[PDB]
């Protein structure tokens, strides 16, 4: 059960997103019907008043809650993946266009999952913005917990993987356009039943042998990182 409460741009808190520009859902609750038009942006997904300005190149970090700011971000049950995509904002989400900037699962290395180091993080994860045309842009940031998903939702919808999705207005003004931005998946749609990641025990499955649903990352994408960029409690 985790939100977003607004990004940074290199290090420099946009403030407070929360029905400003992010599409913000009513509470922290997952989405874990696969069909659902709620996987696109969670279950309010509508224009909000203001889209954050940023440029090919910038640090966009994503900035994650519980129930207050900077607080125990997510329940450490909820261990599993984050991703990021892009779309197009005139799409509004719909249709083949949900290209994949940033892919983080279980870190062999570290012994950690994505969630976990995004508390450590303080909540915060980056993108850098890709170099696409200069627009508005919807950023669909998503944790995925997987405590509950060695059953289907289909099966047992008490249980099931679970989408934290969060949909940013970005606005991409200065972009020299070197990766045009491809054709995407869709959501709802690009996850299934059979698609690896989604049916996964924490439990007795061991996490060296989870692969993260596809897409794959876009060979445009530039990375990102789990890491705290802005120390909120210095405001
Ligand atoms: O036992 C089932 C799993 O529970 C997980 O805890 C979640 C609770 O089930 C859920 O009711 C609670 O929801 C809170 C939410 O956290 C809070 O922010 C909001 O204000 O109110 C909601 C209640 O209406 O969320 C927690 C997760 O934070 C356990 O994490 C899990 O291990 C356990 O299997
Ligand atoms: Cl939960
Ligand atoms: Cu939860």
């Amino acid at each position: 059960h985790t939100l977003v409460w607004g990004v940074w741009v290199n290090g420099v808190d946009q403030g407070d997103g929360r029905n400003i520009y992010i599409r913000s859902p009513p509470n922290n609750n997952p989405v874990k019907n696969l069909t659902s038009p709620d996987m696109t942006c969670n279950v309010d997904n509508r224009v909000v008043p203001k889209s954050v300005p940023v440029n090919a190149g910038d640090t966009l970090t994503f900035e994650w809650y519980h129930n207050t700011r900077d607080d125990d971000i997510i329940a450490s049950s909820h261990h599993g993946p984050i991703a990021v995509y892009i779309a197009p904002a005139a799409s509004n989400g719909q249709g083949n266009v949900w290209v994949k900037l940033f892919e983080d699962a279980y870190n062999v290395t570290n012994s950690t999952w994505a969630v976990d180091r995004l508390i450590t993080a303080h909540g915060q994860h980056s993108v850098v913005v890709p170099h696409v045309a200069p627009g508005d842009y919807l950023f669909r940031a998503e944790i995925i917990a997987l405590h509950e998903a060695d059953s289907l939702y289909s099966q047992n919808p008490i249980r099931g993987a679970q989408f934290y999705i969060s949909c940013a207005q970005i606005t991409i003004n200065s972009s020299d356009d070197s990766t045009p931005l491809p054709a995407g998946v869709p959501f709802p749609g690009a996850y299934t039943d059979s698609t690896p990641g989604i049916q996964f025990n924490i439990y007795t499955t061991p996490a060296t042998s989870y692969v993260a649903p596809p897409p794959s990352v876009w060979s445009g994408a530039l990375g990102g990182s789990i890491a705290q960029v802005g120390d909120a409690s210095l405001e």
